[PDB]
């Protein structure tokens, strides 16, 4: 929960982090605890895209210990592109560990179901991170997109270490000290696929950001869900790989998992095309 | 008109970049014709800031041959903070050489006496520049920008290697192929100063960018204000450095001037602080 380990040079195929917790390799996915402290609701949020960046990062749930990679399609590495007047993410993207939207499990509220992945999290405060970070977050509120009979919740959530932390509690707190970062969150969620081609995205609760007992109730519904998982008592797994070292009567324990991965690379960033720096309108 | 010499680490007090021709530095105010080829009114831009960067770099009128160096306040650097909804600069930003907002007097225009800097330049195209480069570019329009009190005129260009380019004649190309960037423009350098503790800034026209006849006019003017100035025959040069390498007629002209500056002796990036990531609002 502790350090990264970086495969590869950025920007790049070959390129993975994996988190190490002192020095040596765990899954992203699955022994980073979902609580930092559950008394108090602090999770550790594992970060995946730096604020105002543009390649498509995420935890690969088919490779062992789930390292982060870049999202491919067909051969070729994926990025958003820049939708004025938005730079990349305009959020530290990432998701919660030991959570899983379970798809053979639905919403009423949110006619749709889980989409295999763990829970996305927004969060909103002033510093950059870095992807494979281990954060302390707590949530603030959640939204709905609907990708296609699937729900796709994004929970809105703040660095426990932010400068704002203690001003910030509940959704209406960033109406108050971040105006207009809902209405941008809603737009760029939107339209961020519109110049790769895709149609026009589509919130539930007409954009509504649900509170923070809302985002409670489903973050503690996907733990649950994993627990599941993890357990082998998941009706499908289709894809996930469970390798997991610190859970040790999980099926899929396997302490050697963590010594199997190559050293951390001394590979400088790949260039970016300079096509990702076009601004789209 | 070339190429760059790098001193030091960008983000770093030491950092500067000159201007080279031939290998050799040229002054970044003076040396560079401001006309590319006059006939077809395609401009040399110095690039000083590009697109979504902070740090406050700016070609420094006192220093011999007028290198880009960064701006400092009680000693300590520069950087434009992120206001909400944009990330540093939303422009590639910028001057044309061999022009002057002539602080000596008062602009009718805006009743106000000039910047005593270059013409700025806001680059619109797709591609983010780099500092040293100068590029060619085509008016579009001008904004008259009074920036903490003085007339601060910013000519809205392309580049003429941009895709859109042919596209783009005057300034209704802009809202036409940029929607929402002119009036995202006026609020930016409005606002862009409140995270300092300075006020707001105004424009006359009620920000209404003038068109590409306009914005040739006032470059015109502000050219002939530098002709004066490196003549040595402005009422008050305000200590700016003359020196220059290519123009005979002038009383600065120094050939060797080049020669006594230091070689290239670039570093890497110098990290810059996490403050200088925070979003106002
Ligand atoms: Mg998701
Ligand atoms: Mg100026």
């Amino acid at each position: 929960t502790y350090t990264t380990r970086q495969i590869g040079a950025k920007n790049t195929l070959e390129y993975k982090v994996y988190i190490e917790k002192d020095g040596k390799p765990v899954s992203a996915f699955h022994d980073i605890p979902l609580y930092a402290d559950k008394e108090n609701n602090i999770f550790n949020m594992v970060v995946e895209i730096p604020r105002w960046t543009n390649a498509k990062l995420e935890i690969t749930k088919e490779e062992t210990l789930n390292p982060i990679i870049q999202d491919t399609k067909k051969g070729k590495l994926r990025f958003v592109r820049n939708c004025f007047p938005h730079h990349g993410y305009i959020h530290n993207y990432g998701a919660f560990p030991q959570t899983w939207e379970d798809p053979n499990v639905s919403h009423p509220e949110t006619k749709a179901v889980g989409d295999n992945d763990p829970i996305d999290v927004l969060e909103i405060g002033e510093t950059i991170a870095y992807t494979g970070q281990v954060k302390q977050v707590k949530a603030l509120g959640i939204m709905a997109l609907l990708d296609e009979g699937e729900t796709d919740w994004k929970v809105i959530a703040i660095d426990i270490n932010d400068p704002l932390a203690p001003k910030l509690n509940d959704i209406e707190d960033v109406e108050k000290y971040f105006p207009g970062l809902l209405r941008a969150t809603n737009e760029w969620f939107r339209i961020y696929k519109i110049p790769d081609g895709k149609p026009e995205n589509q919130f539930a609760f007409s954009g509504e950001a649900k509170n923070k007992k809302y985002a409670l109730d489903i973050i503690k519904e996907t733990h649950d869900s994993w627990k599941q998982l993890i357990a082998g008592k998941s009706s499908d797994s289709k894809g996930i790989d469970l390798t997991n070292v610190t859970l040790p009567d999980t099926p899929t324990y396997s302490k050697a998992a963590s010594d199997a991965i190559p050293p951390a690379s001394l590979k400088a960033d790949a260039p970016i095309d300079k096509s990702i720096d076009k601004w789209f309108f």
